[PDB]
């Protein structure tokens, strides 16, 4: 009898089918011959974008351990190669046919395939990602086409990636939503780039949800009344956030896109534009696109004709070459039936951790968590680990199921509270999910453990990537210890994240949000860090139009578009005219890094009760999780 059956393999699989290698656990994989989204953008030669997420968060721990040199955004081409390098690798394990139907019985799962080909196996993991309705307008939709009105229902990543190709091209974009969360990919701190997942701190909830609330949700929330920001100059970006009913915040469930801000771009990518552009770094600044008026927010319900093939706006008929309805996102499952029989009914909150179904036995879902920032990794490597021990350790599977059930509503109470099922409950706050696991699985750090300031550095500043959680113990992975430190010296050990929670621990909700926002730039959607870059966007048009040989007239004029971004910019134009946490970080920084190896337990009372509270970090308050303990 197979004792393990891996269904679908891309990416999500990789660390997994590495763990049950290494047990020498015996496993086969069955994938389909036609492959991905990945295989479908490669063979129209469409790999020319680049991730919305670090390298540190995107690549698992075994290749950062030899390849991390420093932060950069990996290309969809060299994502697609390491795809494809770990394919090469477990290829003889792997049958290309493709799974129609699991019957799951009490200790083993019937696997039928399209060949007709049947495979009994004790215990099943799925991996075979999700069907995205926007994958065709990346894979096959023209990027030659010129002067055209696009309708969006719903900004995600696909659209946003989808407009940066469109703008180029002078195609004209009209956003009608009920808001979106974007989100700068890269922050200047102190004018060094740190990629947004760096500064999450997240293990700060376990002072309290309320710090760790201010710590985050300013730039995603609208509490601050700075001018300078995108939630003020067009207020229909907000977003309605009345069914978060949870005090962990970020709250489950909350999807942002990340995208360059052209400052960021521009330091990254201006003394070798056209190379850069062609390897696929893309100008996605959805803040500059509002900025300049290339996109347009309307209201959700401003009327449109699908057979007049119009939408109503600034008292114009406006006529649209397309409307496209946004990403709904539908986990790839087979049919599974349940003690041979009653069809399974996959909802993400009625599985443990995204990954253990209720009602099946030894069937585990694999790469159906979504992280809010950051790369899928960061999720894929810890769930891998946690189906990996309870594959091959039936202590640790007798544990987590003995009460799997209230494991799922303790869960579910913590993060979702009385809110209804939503789409995207999928979509959790990587630092906690990867924490999640680790604490789950036993290779979690101990608060109470760190003896110096460096320690507390490590434990609630240093990000939980799931290379964090694979320095030491069961999961421990070799070049760790030098990945960390190389990361620790590169990024000053996190003190400025460290400091911005000694900077705001004593504030309410509004004092943070303005002190977040006092910044010279602020972390996200800084409005006055757009109109210096006009000149560059120019360029960068130019420069893309050539990588991508394309002509068009700048000088042709939609004053009906005009009008239109007249009447969409009407808010902005009345508040950008009306235009702390520099000083503060720049001292604090200079403070902690001058007690780096000073003993904490030891540190002396009454530099005021900042002392007192770094004291207090080795016994946080809100370290209950009910669905561990
Ligand atoms: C356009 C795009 C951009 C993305 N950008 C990023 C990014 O910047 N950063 C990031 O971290 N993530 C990103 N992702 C998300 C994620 O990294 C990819 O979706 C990734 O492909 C998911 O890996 P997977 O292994 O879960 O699924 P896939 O890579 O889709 O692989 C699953 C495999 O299983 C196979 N399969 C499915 N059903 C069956 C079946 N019944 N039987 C047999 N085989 C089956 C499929 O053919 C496929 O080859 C992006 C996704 C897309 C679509
Ligand atoms: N702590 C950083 C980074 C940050 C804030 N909110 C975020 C939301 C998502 C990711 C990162 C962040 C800041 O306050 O600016
Ligand atoms: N799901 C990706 C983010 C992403 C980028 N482009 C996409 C297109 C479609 C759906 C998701 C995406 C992640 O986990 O980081």
């Amino acid at each position: 009898m197979l004792e393990v059956c891996i269904i679908g393999f891309g990416f999500s699989a990789i660390p997994l089918v590495r763990e049950l290698a290494r047990t020498q656990t015996e496993f086969q994989i069955i994938s389909a011959e036609s492959g991905s989204v990945w295989d479908r953008l490669s063979e129209s030669g469409r790999l020319d974008f680049s991730l919305v997420s670090s390298f540190q968060t995107s690549f698992y721990s075994f290749d950062l351990v030899r390849d991390y040199e420093k932060d950069y955004y990996p290309t969809a081409k060299q994502f697609y190669e390491m795809h494809e390098r770990w394919r090469s690798v477990y290829e003889e394990k792997i049958i290309r046919d493709f799974v129609t139907k699991i019957e799951n019985f009490k200790d083993y799962s019937l696997i039928s395939t399209r060949s007709g080909k049947t495979y009994e196996a004790k215990h099943v993991v799925l991996a075979t990602g999700f069907d995205r309705l926007m994958n065709t307008f990346l894979s096959n939709f023209d990027n030659h086409v010129s002067n055209k009105t696009f309708v969006f229902d719903t900004m995600g990543d696909s659209a946003n990636l989808l407009i940066a190709k469109l703008i180029p091209n002078n195609n004209k974009i009209i956003l009608r939503t009920n808001g979106f969360t974007a989100l700068d990919q890269e922050v200047q701190v102190l004018g060094k780039p740190f990629t947004l997942d760096q500064l999450e701190s997240p293990n700060f909830r376990y002072v309290s949800s309320e710090l760790y609330d201010r710590l985050m949700m300013s730039p995603v929330y609208p509490r601050t009344v700075n001018p300078a920001v995108s939630y003020n100059q067009f207020p229909l970006i907000r977003r309605d956030f009345s069914w978060v009913d949870s005090k962990s915040s970020p709250p489950n469930g909350l999807i942002a896109i990340k995208y360059w801000p052209i400052d960021q771009y521009y330091y990254h990518f201006n003394d070798d534009l056209e190379n850069y552009i062609s390897k696929g770094y893309l100008l996605n600044d959805i803040a500059m696109w509002l900025h300049t008026g290339k996109v347009i927010l309307v209201p959700s319900d401003t009327p449109i004709n699908f057979d007049k093939k119009t939408i109503t706006y600034a008292g114009i008929e406006r006529s649209f070459h397309q409307y496209v309805k946004g990403d709904a996102e539908q986990p790839r499952l087979p049919t599974i039936l349940i003690n041979g029989e009653t069809p399974f009914e996959y909802l993400y909150r009625d599985t443990f951790m995204g990954v253990i179904p209720q009602r099946l036995n030894n069937i585990y879902f694999l790469g159906y968590t979504r992280p809010f920032t950051g790369g899928l990794a960061n999720i894929t490597e810890m769930q891998s680990l946690f189906i990996h021990k309870l594959i091959t350790q039936p202590q640790f599977h007798q544990k987590i199921h003995q009460n799997l059930s209230k494991r799922i509503t303790a869960y579910n109470q913590h993060y979702y509270g009385a809110a209804k099922p939503r789409k995207h409950d999928h979509t959790v706050p990587f630092g906690f999910y990867t924490e999640d696991i680790a604490r789950l699985i036993g290779i979690h750090y101990q608060p109470n453990e760190c003896r110096s300031v460096r320690d507390l550095l490590f434990y609630y500043a240093f990000p939980n990537n799931a290379f964090k959680y694979r320095l030491k113990g069961e999961y421990a992975v070799d070049g760790v210890d030098e990945l960390i430190q190389k990361v620790n010296d590169k990024h000053d050990h996190y003190a400025q994240v460290f400091v911005q929670a000694l900077s705001i621990r004593n504030m309410n909700s509004d004092e943070a949000a303005e002190w977040d926002h006092s910044a010279r730039r602020f972390s996200f959607n800084d409005m006055r860090h757009k109109e210096g870059y006009r000149a560059f966007l120019d360029t960068y048009l130019k420069a893309y139009r050539q990588v991508e040989n394309i002509s068009v007239d700048d000088t042709v004029v939609d004053e009906e578009w005009n009008f239109m971004v007249k009447e969409a910019c009407q808010v902005r134009d009345k508040v950008a005219p009306n235009i702390s946490k520099d000083e503060d970080v720049n001292k604090g920084i200079r403070l902690i890094l001058s007690i780096l190896d000073s003993d904490i337990s030891s540190l002396p009372d009454s530099e005021a009760q900042s002392i007192e509270f770094i004291r207090r970090l080795l016994q946080p308050k809100n370290y209950e999780l009910l669905f561990i303990r």
